């Protein structure tokens, strides 16, 4: 009864080569619930945007999604609205007053019954952000949205789900999420368990560590996936509604001139970005699972590949490069953890970047462990 949800991306079948990933390419069978990224809303009508309309009405991208269900009827396929590339704004601006938020609830309505989905997910980054467009009466007005965004789907009257993509930084909870109440009215909470750190923090490090290491001070000093979704069961969820967040990439560096540190923490070039963008994602300082173990795991690769024993990740460096990632070693710990812990299943970030071509040897090989391990796992009852 456990869960396993996918994210897909709709603009992965932009990739070139062996990087196109398409509607055809998802394993449907891995998940239980998968989740196509993303619809917007627009800045001055407050209804839903569709964000590659070519793509996803003209060929029939939503709709051939959603008719997976014929051939896989056990499974949930939802739409995200939000995401990092939509901003925040638009959202806060939706949010500010009753008339705005009824005006998206309804086209909310209207579209899902028009794709044939069979709910939301909610993925504001995120209310109450100063950096993302936000002030503090989001954290009340993005609750009020979500009660009504459940009441318009009681009224409809087909079972739809309502879930939410989440972040765990304690700054971002206090500042954006209600969570007892948010945790009520949602099916499911997704936690983004992953960009922990990265470029942005100026010391290279993996961005998905379960546990604490010694470097962790201050802001980060409880922000590792054990303390995090700790932090959300303190603050009210309860375990049976939290899905883990597993990342399919990693976050990269380039290290700072004449660096030969390449332990955690060592300092980098900030102003690079990141990591040199690889050949099918093309984004500094953010590289594909495929594109880390095609460079990494071959027999006479360059990369020089490490383990953080507390955080349970690998990392992995040549040159000036330096990732770190998640891998079927560090993925498998994260599944015992789940079932250690009693919650609700485990979430990808995002299923076209698992190795789905088989470049590496092994077809899928990050969402097989996903779905071994949940498909044998029963969810306890809330601790
Ligand atoms: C939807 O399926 C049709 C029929 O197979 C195909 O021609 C089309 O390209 C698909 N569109 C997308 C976006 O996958
Ligand atoms: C990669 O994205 C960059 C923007 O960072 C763009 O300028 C460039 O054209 C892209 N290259 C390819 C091959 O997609």
């Amino acid at each position: 009864r456990a869960r396993v949800v996918c994210y897909f991306s709709n603009w992965a079948v932009y990739r070139p080569g062996v990087g196109r990933y398409g509607i055809e390419d998802i394993p449907v069978d891995m998940c239980t619930h998968i989740i196509y990224s993303f619809i917007g809303v627009t800045e001055d009508t407050q209804q839903v945007l569709i964000i590659d309309p070519e793509l996803d009405v003209d060929k029939n991208g939503f709709k051939n999604f959603t008719s997976l269900r014929s051939k896989h009827p056990g499974v949930k396929f939802t739409v995200a609205v939000g995401g990092w590339a939509e901003g925040g704004s638009k959202y806060s601006k939706m949010v500010a007053a009753k008339s705005t938020r009824m005006a998206f609830v309804r086209s909310v309505v209207d579209f899902l019954n028009k794709y044939n989905f069979d709910g939301l997910d909610l993925d504001w980054e995120y209310p109450g952000a100063a950096d993302r467009g936000g002030s503090f009466s989001d954290k009340d007005k993005f609750l009020y949205l979500v009660q009504e965004l459940r009441r318009a789907f009681i009224r409809e009257g087909k079972g739809w789900e309502l879930t939410a993509a989440v972040p765990l930084a304690n700054f971002r909870l206090m500042e954006g999420y209600h969570v007892p109440e948010l945790c009520q009215e949602l099916d499911a909470i997704h936690v983004m368990s992953y960009d922990l750190r990265g470029n942005w923090a100026g010391f290279a490090d993996v961005h998905s560590p379960l546990y604490k290491r010694p470097h962790d001070q201050w802001a980060y000093e409880k922000l590792n996936v054990n303390d995090g979704l700790q932090l959300w069961e303190d603050k009210g969820c309860p375990t049976n509604k939290l899905v883990v967040g597993i990342p399919f990439y990693g976050r990269s560096f380039t290290l700072s001139s004449g660096n030969n540190n390449y332990n955690l923490g060592t300092y980098i070039n900030k102003e690079a970005g990141g990591g040199d963008p690889a050949p099918y994602t093309n984004a500094t300082g953010f590289w594909a699972y495929y594109e880390i173990c095609t460079e990494v795991d071959t027999a006479d690769s360059k990369w020089t590949k490490k383990w953080d024993e507390h955080g349970k990740c690998p990392y992995a460096y040549k040159g000036t490069q330096w990732v770190g990632y998640e891998d079927p070693r560090s993925v498998e710990i994260k599944m015992n953890w789940i079932k250690e812990k009693g919650y609700l299943g485990a979430m990808t970030w995002a299923i076209d970047m698992d190795d789905f071509q088989g470049l590496c040897g092994e077809k899928n090989i990050l969402i097989k462990l996903l779905h071994k391990h949940m498909s044998a796992y029963t969810v306890p009852p809330p601790r």
